[PDB]
Formats: structure tokens, C-alpha cells, sequence
């Protein structure tokens, strides 16, 4: 009834998928705006048993955005880099319709406007800002969140539980503090705060307390609850460094935020700021997956592997 009409870019991503999920299980009208030339079949099913207003199109088709976001509330953009500065498409729709309430850019990392990678995530940042600086030029009502780490995206990455093998590669000293969280609150919160008046024109940060960690620390408590020791193999700054100077694109943009993660731990490089929201501390009924728990369920049912596109 007087739930608020979500449509979201990039619903059946990596992120996107969970965002519907969270949306659709609070209640919400969900749209899914997906290309015709879809592989996620399956996936679009799942969401439409779910509830959820399938809509084929390609962000192209001007026409078509405008008059869809007539019907909704608000937009939520959960597209890939390579898809970053296209969002200008969704911006020039919104702009035209001029009724919606709240949008979510595809940020949900780290904090863009407080923190500096080398030029290969550097180039990626400033495309962001670009977006955001938009944004608020047209006074479009917004929301930027910066998710940190995806847990179990990094769990895989970090862990690589689906191998046995007796070493793990520590980047970087394995010092450095960041935080992670699972995919599922990420989507469910992301929800949450897109209605939330408190986030309204806001940098919302997801930074639990129980979620802040190092490469080291993961490790060593993962040893605890498999009952078993591995070899740790560092790979030096330096080379890191190097790499991202020296291996082509995309290949070297993650090498980039590697260094920005666990090494410069650019996700906990920095302090709150006045008008910054710490997600966690918004609901009283909610509470996002500790670290523990998530190496349980890696335990009990371990989610499968993936990889960002660069
Ligand atoms: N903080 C972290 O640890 C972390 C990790 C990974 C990603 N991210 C961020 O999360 C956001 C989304 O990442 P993601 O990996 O979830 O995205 P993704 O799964 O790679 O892609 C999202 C969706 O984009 C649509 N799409 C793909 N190619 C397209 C094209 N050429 N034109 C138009 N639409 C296209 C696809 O949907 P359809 O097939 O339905 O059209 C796809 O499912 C990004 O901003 C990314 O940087 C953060």
C-alpha cells in the first residue's frame, strides 16, 4: 500500500540479486529492469515467483526509462564499472520524470570522497564522483552507500575454502584492518536505508563492529574452525605496486584494490564524519552477520566463488 515502488539496475548482479531479494521480502513493489538478451533466466524466474515486476529493455531506450520511472518511487543502481558513466542514462530519465524520491548510485565499496588508490582505482573512483557531483548539481534526493568489503565474495577470494590447499597468500603485510559484510545484509540494508529519512541525502557507511578484521586475523580464525594450520605466503607491497604499473587493464584494477584493501585499509583509514551514517546502529530488529557466523555458514554451506567485471 503505501510501500514505496523500488526499481532497481542490475537487479540480477552479483549485489543487484539481493537487493530484489531484501526488497521483495520487505514488502516492496519491485521492478527489475534486465536485458532482453538475458542469461539470467533462471534467476528472473526466481524473482518474479518472488513477486517481483520484470522489465526487459536496454538503458538506451530513453523512452522507455522515463515512462518507467513514472511508476515507481525509488531507483536503485547496482550496475558494473563498465556500466558507470551509462547510469547517466538512468539520471537523464529521472530527471525528465522528476518524481522519484530517493537514488542509489552503483557505489557500495569503499568511501570514494575520503580515500585515494593508485591511478588504476583512482580513475574508477573519479567516475563515482562524477555521478555524485551530478547528482547533487540536479538536487536529485540521494543516498551514496559505501558497503565496505563483500563478505563472502572476500571470504572465497581470501580463503579460497574450495581448496584444500596447505598455503594462503597474504597481501601486503596482512595488517591492515578492513571491514566485510555479508551480501545478504548488504541488500536487505541497502533496502532498509533507501526509505529511511536519516539516510535521505546522506553517506550511509555499512561498518559493524563485529565485522572489522585483518587478512591475518581472518586466517588465524579460520584455522580455529576448520582445525587446521596453513603456510602463509606474502606477497611484498612492491610488487603489488609494480603490477598495477606494469600488467594491462583491466587485470591491474583489482591489483589496485587489493593494495587500497589489505594493504592501505582504506576501509578503516578513517573517521566518522558529522553527518555520516553507520548502518548498524539504524535498526533495533536488524543486525548484520558477524564474522564468526559467516565462517560458520562457510562451514555448514559455503557460498560459491565469484569474480567482479573489470
Ligand atoms: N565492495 C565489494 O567488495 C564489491 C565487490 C564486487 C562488486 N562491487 C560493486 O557492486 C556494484 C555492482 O557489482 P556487481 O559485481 O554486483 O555487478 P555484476 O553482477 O557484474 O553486474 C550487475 C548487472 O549489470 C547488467 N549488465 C551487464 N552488462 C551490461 C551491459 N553491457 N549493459 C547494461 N547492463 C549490463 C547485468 O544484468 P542483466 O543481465 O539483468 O541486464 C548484471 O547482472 C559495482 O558498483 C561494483 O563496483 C563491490
Amino acid at each position: 500500500g503505501m510501500k514505496s515502488k523500488i526499481l532497481i539496475f542490475g537487479g540480477t548482479g552479483y549485489i543487484g540479486n539481493h537487493m530484489v531479494k531484501g526488497s521483495l521480502k520487505l514488502g516492496h513493489p519491485t521492478y527489475v529492469f534486465t536485458r532482453p538478451n538475458s542469461s539470467k533466466t533462471t534467476l528472473l524466474d526466481e524473482f518474479q515467483s518472488l513477486g517481483a515486476i520484470i522489465v526487459k529493455g536496454e538503458l538506451d531506450e530513453h523512452e522507455k526509462l522515463v515512462e518507467l520511472m513514472k511508476k515507481v518511487d525509488v531507483v536503485i543502481s547496482a550496475l558494473a564499472v563498465p556500466q558507470y558513466l551509462d547510469q547517466f542514462k538512468i539520471l537523464e530519465a529521472i530527471k525528465v520524470a522528476g518524481n522519484i524520491k530517493r537514488f542509489l548510485p552503483s557505489d557500495f565499496g569503499v568511501e570514494e570522497d575520503r580515500i585515494n588508490a593508485l591511478p588504476p582505482f583512482e580513475a574508477l573512483i573519479e567516475r563515482k564522483r562524477m555521478i555524485r557531483r551530478a547528482i547533487e548539481e540536479a538536487n536529485i534526493p540521494y543516498t551514496y552507500v559505501s558497503a565496505n568489503c563483500f563478505a563472502s565474495y572476500f571470504i572465497n577470494y581470501l580463503l579460497r575454502p574450495y581448496d584444500p590447499k596447505d598455503e594462503i597468500t597474504v597481501y601486503g603485510t596482512g595488517e591492515a584492518k578492513f571491514a566485510m559484510n555479508y551480501e545478504q545484509d548488504i541488500g536487505l540494508y541497502t533496502i532498509k536505508v533507501a526509505t529511511d529519512p536519516r539516510a535521505l541525502n546522506r553517506v550511509v557507511i555499512y561498518r559493524p563492529s563485529t565485522n572489522i578484521i585483518t587478512q591475518l586475523e581472518l586466517i588465524s580464525r579460520w584455522e580455529k574452525k576448520i582445525g587446521k594450520k596453513f603456510k602463509k605466503i606474502h606477497v611484498p607491497e612492491e610488487e603489488i605496486v609494480a603490477l598495477t604499473k606494469e600488467l594491462p587493464e583491466p587485470e591491474n584494477i583489482p591489483i589496485a584494490i587489493l593494495h587500497c584493501l589489505f594493504i592501505d585499509g582504506a576501509t578503516m583509514s578513517y573517521d566518522f564524519k558529522e553527518n555520516d551514517v553507520e548502518a548498524s546502529t539504524l535498526y533495533p530488529e536488524l543486525k548484520f552477520t558477524t564474522i564468526d557466523e559467516l565462517l560458520d555458514i562457510f562451514v555448514h554451506d559455503p557460498p560459491p566463488p565469484a569474480s567482479a567485471a573489470f
